[PDB]
């Protein structure tokens, strides 16, 4: 019947039939715009610069203080990949730079089609006794600030009437306490955060369906970002993996790999999801 | 090993399973208490023999009051109102203070207190969203640490229960589109793995940390908001065709603080009449 | 009439205003009758002991080379708690075997309000080098002899036109490969079997509900259930916040809840019961 | 443990999606989401192997020449049911000769068997568990033996299913999905076990779990209202296609994914988040 012509035109069954066509092709990020927050540590840089070299502009997102190692590393990227990878400070618990975040992602970047949502922090001290200060922090920080930033991204897409494809940085702390020989590793707030921006990025995708924005998270293990350099001694190293079968931390480059794939069409039916990079962890 | 693992409790004449539901000899409190599910658990535990602290904010206390009367002459255990805005640090401050002297110890508690905030959905503002993390999350933290710190002060064990919700593991369906529980959904889930960080970081104190999430309860909430169509086209993705009732999440509380759950700690109980299962 | 007076009838508010209503009489299995599947092991027979002090007809239900410990059990029980507690041996992997467990469940008892789908085993061998007689083994007995005493179950409570409750014993293994000293324990086809007991007890409850019939599983951790005979206890144990083992009272005490009407608006779910393992 | 690779002339991001010098095969490989998957590794630069049932041999040899032309790599035809233990042991053998070693397994190959809700037969029962499960299982088994016995590495590729962790709703039931989830669940904590036991081999375990996706098996057999009434919890609103299950594959296969075991992705355009 025609209905099932409708079908057949709707759904190609073999588009690897088609000289023209690449499956390669999917994970380009060429003619696409965007911005990845915590930009200045590990895993955001290497996934601003992932994106970079797919052929997306990218906007550095990261604290005020980071203003000169942003700029410095949005002028070596750009030369690298010839990209418009610029630099632009905003503090995501302050909602005056947010406001003015938006401002300036459209003005001198164009559009948002991408959003890298990964700044957040762990506070000391963040145990089952977590102060009012050490909870507050780390919510106004992680759920707030990331939500606030989050926000700014599908707002510009609808208000510019195109997609796009939001990825949230959540933990498997988020998922589970993290083991460290018989007693749990002080996330207690932190792992509220992330497991609060899975459902949040959850409930995005299910509401702006709609307007053709896909919204997924990644929950990265144990991952060598730089974020304890000499801050971690290899019987403490060797203890940690105890619970990680494939024995070794994860590298900002596996978590650009996984950016690339969330942000790009290889991933266009993903939604509502979330991808663990943790070397096997959760099985455990 | 086997002195310390009994095989048959049973053959002993003198035990018997249904014991594990008592709450005799038990103190703790219930925030939320003025609203169905708080009232109700308030009651199953004072009902198992537990004296019960009736907590909710400052406006509900001659409600709270009547309750509390009413439970300790039904049952004849201490049950006492007492008010807290659970988002001002000073009268939840004053809350461990008022739980000690009155009730005199807590080996309970079921931190129930929730909003769902109207507008919340993809243009949440930040008044909606900040509100409902203020209140579901900040506030369920510290009323959730007060109880833990009067029990490990005290030198004694006992149960946390905090209520999570579904919008926590699923966005409510409602006819091809989501309800707005966008910012309550994330507060949910963070209670969700709290509660998880507790149990495993409060076992050391004898202290258990469950969750219960509840489906659709028609609690007193939903009373005049609601048509027949709404009510039906609600419950199309719940199998069991019909709202919760009270009484089905005070059985599930009784569970969870008794030794029932006694080796139950660090996950959660659904109770929303199968609907996770789609 | 009104919408809201039909509501108000559906679903009361404050049942413990009922002088009569009492929140304890939730968790009574008087006039309930069910059978419980390998009833000769831990978890087994405390269940049966404790859903029969909570006042159920119970059928005790394991291997035929159980029969006499089935027997004893069956008599002890009826004894101590004065209801009809029976013993009817039946091999899960055996359809006549559970034709004739339906039959006798029928002609013993006369219904079946619940069941706890029990009975499972662990095979020696079971890693990523599981043999076909290994796999299969462990899915024959595991999943299709679940699903066998699960259907009749289930079978008879539409065929008598009554609701009911049905356990099925998953495990830890079902959601993670249980942890010792870096590497997973041998549950390759344990694990897969008891995570498929899982997801088909969720189909039953989508199923079922419209015939007033609920599903949940129990996941138990580390349960002291004499299947086990300071080094290896311990070990096991590193990773179970609790830092000991599960009594099979403490399994017995979850199934009473699910079986039991304390659990009414619960289906298609599962209970650990793991002492916070599944938190690490 | 490098921190920046991309500050590097000779490194790109995008080669860890490559598959050039890689050998695996496909099971269900006649199917969308098998020769969909396979031709996508093989556009990579991967030796592939279709694998389907004897009766696809004509079919899976047409794909193979096909495939092997645009892609110019040796992509080959095998036949194997998976419910036959001895052709399984006939497949390990001929894997290895006619491809060299397998490097990747996609263990794709799966049935819905109709009749399959509350009042599943025995017949209906046994016959997805010994399909889905038991065959995915050894496919699987031969799959790693493999990799371990030429000592390297690999990427294994379960086909769970949303039904796997969900039954399927539509209009106010269930759609008949009781063997068929049970088995989709199995071989999720199958591939998770895999991934923990193998992980010290540098062999990876990972399942997909698609929603609803028009691979060609719903050729036919539904109409428009009840291809809507399946959308109504599908929040993109459309079925995938099978490109959007290959380039997911791809990215399980390739070391794009060398953090990435003992997980699942879920592909069903919002599905999981109602
Ligand atoms: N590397 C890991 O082990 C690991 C594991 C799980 C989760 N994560 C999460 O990944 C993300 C990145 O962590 P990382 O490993 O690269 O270490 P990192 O500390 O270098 O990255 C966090 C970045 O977020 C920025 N940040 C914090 N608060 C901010 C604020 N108000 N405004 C603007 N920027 C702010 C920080 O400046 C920092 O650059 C974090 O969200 C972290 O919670 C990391
Ligand atoms: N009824 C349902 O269908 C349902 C479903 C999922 C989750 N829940 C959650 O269960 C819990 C109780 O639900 P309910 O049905 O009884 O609704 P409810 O509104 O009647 O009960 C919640 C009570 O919390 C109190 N509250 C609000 N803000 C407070 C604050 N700052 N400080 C102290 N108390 C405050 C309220 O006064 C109220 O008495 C809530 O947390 C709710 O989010 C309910
Ligand atoms: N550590 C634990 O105790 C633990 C943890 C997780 C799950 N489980 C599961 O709990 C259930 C009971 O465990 P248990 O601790 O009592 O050990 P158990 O071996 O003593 O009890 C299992 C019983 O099932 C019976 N059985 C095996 N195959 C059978 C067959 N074809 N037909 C009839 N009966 C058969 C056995 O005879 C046995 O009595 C099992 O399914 C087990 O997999 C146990
Ligand atoms: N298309 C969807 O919407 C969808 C959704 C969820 C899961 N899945 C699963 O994805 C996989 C591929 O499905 P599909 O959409 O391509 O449908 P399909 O039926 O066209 O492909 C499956 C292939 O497996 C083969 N097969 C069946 N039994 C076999 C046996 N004993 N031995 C060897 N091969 C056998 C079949 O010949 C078939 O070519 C399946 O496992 C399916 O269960 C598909």
């Amino acid at each position: 019947k025609t209905v099932e012509q409708i079908f057949d035109e709707r759904y190609p069954l073999d588009k690897w039939k088609d000289s023209n066509y690449s499956i390669l092709d999917k994970f380009s990020m060429r003619g696409r715009k965007g911005f990845v927050t915590g930009a200045a540590g590990g895993l955001g840089r290497n996934a601003a610069a992932a994106l970079a070299q797919a052929g997306a502009d990218v906007a550095l997102v990261d604290l005020p203080s980071q203003e000169d190692k942003l700029t410095e590393l949005a002028k070596d990227m750009s030369e690298r990949f010839g990209t418009n990878v610029i630099a632009l400070t905003c503090d995501v618990t302050d909602t005056v730079q947010v406001a003015e975040l938006k401002t300036q992602l459209v003005e001198q970047l164009g559009t948002v089609d991408f959003a890298f949502l990964n700044a957040g922090v762990n506070v000391p001290g963040d145990d089952q006794d977590a102060t009012e200060e050490v909870w507050t922090r780390t919510i106004n920080i992680n759920l707030n600030g990331t939500y606030r930033t989050g926000r700014i991204a599908h707002e510009i897409m609808r208000e510019h009437g195109h997609g796009g494809s939001l990825i949230f940085t959540a933990a498997l702390s988020g998922h589970n306490a993290n083991y460290m020989m018989g007693s749990p590793t002080p996330v207690n707030a932190y792992g509220a955060t992330k497991a609060a921006i899975m459902e949040h990025s959850r409930y995005l995708a299910a509401a702006l369906a709609k307007d053709g924005i896909r919204s997924n998270t990644i929950s990265p293990g144990y991952v060598w970002s730089g974020i304890f350099n000499g801050r971690i001694d290899m019987p403490g190293h060797d203890a940690m993996l105890e619970v990680v079968p494939m024995h070794r931390f994860g590298t900002n480059d596996e978590i650009a790999s996984t950016v690339l794939f969330l942000a790009s069409d290889a991933s266009s039916y993903v939604t509502g999801t979330d991808i663990r990079v943790d070397g096997g962890y959760s099985v455990f």
